[PDB]
């Protein structure tokens, strides 16, 4: 009933008791494990999710059972009973947001979970206004290369009307232009979103790195187009510490990883537009973004530049180039004074985080296939660390694309 | 639409449904509340045995296309009659061959499964002493090794019997290096093997004092204490390790053995349990180059090599670990190739597993697969399998872990 959890490098053992607080089913059953899938497919119920969350909050500030706690429970009941919904207080929002990060099983950066700047944008009534907040968030989060984790929360969903939505999957993204050749110029991941932008009247560039505009949707209205002022979008040109020719590849990446298509659930309330950012781990750029075959697919190009044997897999040309590319990323970010974390530092701090959460909560939900980096996996301590995965609330969930 | 798990490859954008999972008769460790997929080890009655056997026999008759036939219903009848009077039954020779291969085919954690259909099955169900076990194993090693042109093989000893001790091989692999615990707490040799080494010494082995001493075999026949057997060195092919360009690498004195032969697993077929049934294949380079040589709790040579390579080991962001690891892996491949000893790199191994996935889709409607184990420990997303969703579930016949005999 309580899972024994073992680290195979050190022979140490814990027990996850936290998983007993899961109220939401995952995809696995005793018959088959579906844990490597990316997405598997009343008032009473909101009220009890709301109760639980308010309880989580008052306990977190140690005022559990106090008058303030009782009267807030009553406020919530009064509100659901009359209106079918309720609203969060700003500090409750702040607590839920941090907790949603904390509960995120696919996130290796959770050591930082308590350091999060939260912008309340719930007084937002237009796509225009959404853009102003988005700009402030970017200016703040970027902070001249000295990245600071942030979230911005737009108005919750409501039963009789459409969602506030950011169509873009991240705040900063490079266009992907389908060519005549069936080829793709730019980021292949953003072909569809580039097309949408164009359908809504954007004049498109024709580079491998064109920063895309945002499509912002206020309730029940067409999406609106907003260009980010180049000045707000910090970018880092990639070079390599020893290989002079690398810079000539003209490669570059944006500083700010800001997810914008995920839904934030707090005490049963859903926030369909709640972008959040922190900073990159180098393997995301150096390994996935640049080396995935269905992304920029630069591996072969680099290896030929390195005069490596492409003829055969056994020279490990792929592994050699990947390392250099990840190295280029760390070097370049370090030269441009922009926050980055390599995958050894990140995962060492994740181990520390599992230890903190063991003492603090009796466990930590973690998704092994996501926590382990995409190169050099067993070289990192997370690789040898058994992990239990499950869903706690507050939570970030995936949501369907708005079109 | 389809009432079965949807499985997607994210590189290619293709989709399949696993319908094979419906055949699973045994629960794994996950539940709707929590996924326990990353756990290494998660935590006879006549009717029970009979239904397992009936299922296997049905499986056998399917694979030769005689399902529902007179030979099929007669063999069913012959099996229950046997259980009726003795509480067990026995496999026909060709049933054992089918079941053994099926166990390999069924193994979620093996990336080599495209080779499943090519397995030499040695039937050693006549074996009646620890000495004879030794003989059989020597024959296995000789055949499987084939002077570097490695051949997949398995040797099957007698099955578990009611009120009779098991046949057991104490060593977890037929070929393992000794691990000698030191005065200064550290370990000489392979740390993985401390316990078995200590068990061999207790049982009268005169030990060496190197980093690569081939352990002796501790072999156990029913109701007997285990007997000790030294492998004659001419039988254990090893590859001295060198780098194609870094000339100093050969001076490190590293080596590995050719034949990966697992010896501590239970092979279950139709309820029947084969406690001793060593199987062997050939290595994937990452097993040696990444896991065995670089795990912090094994040989742990990453710092040594990175120093030699003159890397900055004082900071993580030099990726000194990543660089050294690549060269150690390249060294494994290069040296095996040079010695003409079969090996496969993690890129070819994974490509060929994708192909195996497509074969099994067509043939069985799915393929049980443990993502954490199929993905290599270096260069993960550089291999196609990283982007392949996988369904994991237990089919039988199967290989199982079993508790150490001591
Ligand atoms: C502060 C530095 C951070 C680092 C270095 C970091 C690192 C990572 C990495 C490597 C992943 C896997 C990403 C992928 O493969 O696409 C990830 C996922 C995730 N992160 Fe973090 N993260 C950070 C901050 C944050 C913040 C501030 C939040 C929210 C407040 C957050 C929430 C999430 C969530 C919800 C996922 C899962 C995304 C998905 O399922 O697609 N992270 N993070
Ligand atoms: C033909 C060449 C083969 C290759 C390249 C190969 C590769 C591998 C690899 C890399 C592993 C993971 C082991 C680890 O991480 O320590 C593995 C596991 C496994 N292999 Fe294969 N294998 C091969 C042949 C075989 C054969 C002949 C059998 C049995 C007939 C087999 C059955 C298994 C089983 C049962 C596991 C799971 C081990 C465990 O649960 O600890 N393999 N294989
Ligand atoms: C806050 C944060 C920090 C950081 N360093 N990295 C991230 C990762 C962001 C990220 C980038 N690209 C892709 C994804 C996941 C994309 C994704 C994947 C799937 C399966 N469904 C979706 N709806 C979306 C996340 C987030
Ligand atoms: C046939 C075969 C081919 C191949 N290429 N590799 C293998 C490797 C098998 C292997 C190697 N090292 C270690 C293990 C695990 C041993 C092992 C033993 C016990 C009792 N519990 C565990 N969880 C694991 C398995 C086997
Ligand atoms: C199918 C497979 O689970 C999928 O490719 C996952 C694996 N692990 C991952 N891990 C991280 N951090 N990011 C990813 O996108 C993925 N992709
Ligand atoms: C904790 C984790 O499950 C464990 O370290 C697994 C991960 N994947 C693996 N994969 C293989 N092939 N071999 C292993 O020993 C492991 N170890
Ligand atoms: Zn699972």
């Amino acid at each position: 009933k309580f899972p024994r959890v073992k680290n195979w490098e050190l022979g140490s053992i814990t027990y996850d008791t936290l998983c007993a607080q899961s109220q939401q089913d995952g995809p696995c059953t005793p018959r088959r494990c579906l844990g490597s899938l990316m997405l598997p497919r009343p008032a009473e119920q909101l009220l009890s999710q709301a109760r639980d969350f308010i309880n989580q909050y008052y306990s977190s500030i140690k005022r559990s059972g106090s008058q303030a706690h009782e009267e807030r429970l009553q406020e919530v009941e009064a509100e659901v009973a009359s209106t079918g919904t309720y609203h969060l207080r700003e500090s409750e929002l702040v607590f839920g947001a941090k907790q949603a990060w904390r509960n995120a099983p696919r996130c290796v950066g959770r050591i930082q979970w308590g350091k999060l700047q939260v912008f309340d944008a719930r007084d937002c009534s237009s796509a225009q206004e959404m853009f102003t907040y988005i700009c402030n968030h970017i200016k703040y989060a970027t902070n001249r290369g000295n990245l600071r984790s942030a979230i911005t929360v737009f108005p919750q969903r409501a039963p009789g009307r459409g969602d506030f939505r950011i169509w873009n999957s991240q705040l900063v993204r490079y266009a992907g232009y389908r060519q005549q050749d069936g080829s793709v110029r730019g980021d292949p991941a953003n072909v569809e979103i580039t097309e949408l932008c164009i359908q809504h009247g954007w004049t498109p560039g024709n580079g491998r790195f064109d920063v895309l505009p945002l499509l912002l949707q206020a309730p029940d209205e067409a999406p609106e187009l907003f260009v980010l002022p180049p000045e707000l979008v910090l970018e880092v040109p990639l070079e390599h510490p020893t290989l002079e020719w690398f810079a000539a590849l003209g490669l570059r990446w944006y500083a700010l990883p800001a997810v914008s298509n995920m839904l934030l659930e707090i005490g049963g309330l859903e926030f369909s537009a709640a972008p959040f950012s922190g900073w990159y781990m180098s393997t995301e750029i150096g390994t996935r973004d640049l080396c995935d075959p269905h992304r920029y697919n630069i591996l072969e190009d680099v290896a030929v530049c390195m005069d490596l044997d492409t003829r055969t897999t056994s020279s490990l040309w792929k592994d050699k180039a990947a390392v250099e590319i990840n190295l280029a990323v760390l070097h370049s970010f370090q030269l441009a004074k922009v926050t980055i974390v390599d995958h050894h530092a990140a995962t060492v701090s994740f181990m520390k985080h599992l230890d903190n959460e063991q003492k603090a909560r009796g466990g930590c939900p973690a998704d092994w296939a996501w926590i382990v980096p995409p190169i050099s996996g067993s070289l990192t301590p997370v690789f040898h660390q058994e992990m239990v995965n499950y869903i706690l609330s507050p939570a970030f969930r995936y949501q369907p694309d708005p079109w």
